């Protein structure tokens, strides 16, 4: 008699799920559980709930259900193991340090109850511990070294077979009459969110949406882009995949295999999988470093004397800096949950080494709240990279908070879109409205300093001083 539980955390999908697949074989019963207890904003929570709704719908097609349990894993699992006579628990492996800690605690609870624990890798292409072992026990802090080590790995695992009725076979899911009340997927309102002024999501969550986008994304790559940021790129794309990769609606391995297959048929260079390998790079760097998201106590982070300035930080996080390019980017972020990678560079440089001299830790927390694709490893890694705090990054140049926006969207339509208060300004002044004469401000029906703030710093001087201060941290 084998009674199994598969615990969803990431990997919110039925395709390429080796842990769920392995759990199901030889089992008599199976139940898939998600555990949630009622720094995450409404867009991230809405995405998660839509993922869980899609999972429950797809399990329903298999004569099963998703079980959503409200609580803490260490508090709910002991009695669950007992009630359901559980003998096997499966999880997709979590390389991140806090998830490792949580999973080690559950493993000991499982052992005490005589429960076998199955762990399989499917959030990353590679076994990250084997990369670290290859490198002598420390992760590589350069991309080229990472590539070299990966080229000595065994060829990659192919994705596992989707969970179907055939896979499930004679295994089944016992279902109680009270299932939809006791184990049902929560609502935003039940989590405490006012959904009064809530437009529908720019980024619908779920495996079904992810796989649809994946197909269209490949057609676009071959047919339209031919495998090769402008005003268009700043706006969300219907074939963008990154929030689905972060939540695990889309397998990174399935994506990788589909990309290689598409290229083979139609026509590979590393640029074909550039994005996916940077993902593995930061996970690898983070896995053995519990202070990866901190400056102090973080052995890979340069110690830099950042300022504490809650007023400036709040202006940055709420898009009230008086620099329209920065404010529009931070507005799209809060409203929609995604901004272009190069827009992230711009606002991150502004907050840290370029202008405000505020610690990268603070920007990382705002991004963790608002960015759908901001998993902990890549977010902390990127903020250290941008602030010149690790990965041997140097302060060569500083993004201009006027000129970069002006070069990406010369017309300023992006500004007019997210900062409609500035819609009346001509392109000559749209990125530096404080330089507009009062008469232009009067026709635009926007008095700078009254209806839209004046710039919070002088960029030419703040950047000059900042570059100086960073230079002198190092021996000249
Ligand atoms: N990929 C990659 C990569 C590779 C090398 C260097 C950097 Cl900074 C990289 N990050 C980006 O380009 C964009 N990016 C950011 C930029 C600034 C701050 C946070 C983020 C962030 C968070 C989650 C996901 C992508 C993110």
């Amino acid at each position: 008699g084998v009674n199994a539980v598969h615990w969803f955390r990431k990997g919110l999908r039925l395709h390429d799920n080796p842990a769920l697949k392995e759990c199901i074989q030889g089992a008599d019963t199976i139940r898939c559980v998600y555990i949630l207890d009622p720094n995450v904003g409404i867009n991230r929570w809405r995405f998660l709930l839509q993922c869980l709704e899609d999972l429950d719908a797809n399990l329903r097609k298999l004569n099963s259900r998703l079980f959503v349990i409200r609580g803490q894993p260490a508090d709910v699992f002991p009695r669950l193991f007992k009630e359901w006579n559980i003998t096997k628990l499966s999880i997709e492996y979590d390389s991140e340090p806090f998830g490792k800690e949580r999973d080690a605690a559950i493993k000991k609870l499982a052992t005490e109850a005589g429960v076998e624990v199955i762990v399989r890798i499917s959030h990353t292409l590679y076994d990250l511990d084997k990369i670290i072992e290859l490198n002598g026990g420390q992760p590589p802090l350069t991309y080229k070294r990472f590539q070299t080590l990966v080229s000595k790995m065994e060829p990659l695992e192919m994705p596992a077979d989707t969970i179907t009725s055939d896979v499930i076979g004679k295994c089944m899911t016992p279902l109680s009459d009270d299932h939809d009340e006791k184990y049902g997927v929560p609502s935003l309102e039940e989590l405490g969110f006012d959904t009064d002024g809530l437009s529908s999501a720019v980024w619908p969550g779920g495996e079904t949406e992810a796989l649809t986008r994946l197909e269209r994304h490949l057609e676009r790559k071959a047919w339209v882009a031919n495998f090769e940021m402008n005003a268009n790129s700043l706006l969300a794309s219907p074939t963008g995949l990154s929030p689905y990769l972060r939540f695990g609606c889309l397998s990174c391995r399935l994506f990788y295999f589909k990309l290689t297959d598409l290229y083979k048929k139609v026509k590979p260079p590393l640029s074909l999988y550039g994005q996916l390998l940077w993902r593995e790079f930061f996970y690898t760097a983070a896995t053995n470093n519990p202070r990866f998201d901190k400056m102090e106590g973080n052995p890979i982070c340069v110690q830099i004397p950042w300022d504490k300035n809650p007023e400036a930080l709040a202006k940055w996080a709420e898009g009230r800096t008086g620099f329209p390019w920065i404010d529009a980017i931070m507005t799209q972020l809060r409203q929609e949950g995604w901004i272009h990678h190069l827009a992230r560079h711009a606002v991150a440089c502004f907050l840290t080494r370029g202008d405000l001299w505020i610690s990268w830790e603070e920007g990382m927390k705002v991004f963790e709240e608002l960015l759908l694709d901001a998993d902990w490893s890549i977010n902390a890694g990127s903020w250290m990279w941008l602030s010149c705090s690790s990965f041997f990054q140097q302060f060569f140049h500083c993004y201009c908070p006027v000129g970069f926006g002006r070069r990406t969207d010369p017309n300023g339509d992006y500004i007019r879109r997210y900062l409609p208060v500035l819609r009346g300004f001509p392109a000559k002044y749209i990125y530096d409205p404080w330089n507009a004469p009062e008469g232009i401000q009067k026709v635009a029906k926007c008095l700078i300093g009254v209806n839209y703030p004046k710039p919070m710093v002088n960029h030419a001087e703040a950047s000059r001083l900042n570059i100086e201060r960073m230079k002198q941290i190092y021996q000249q």
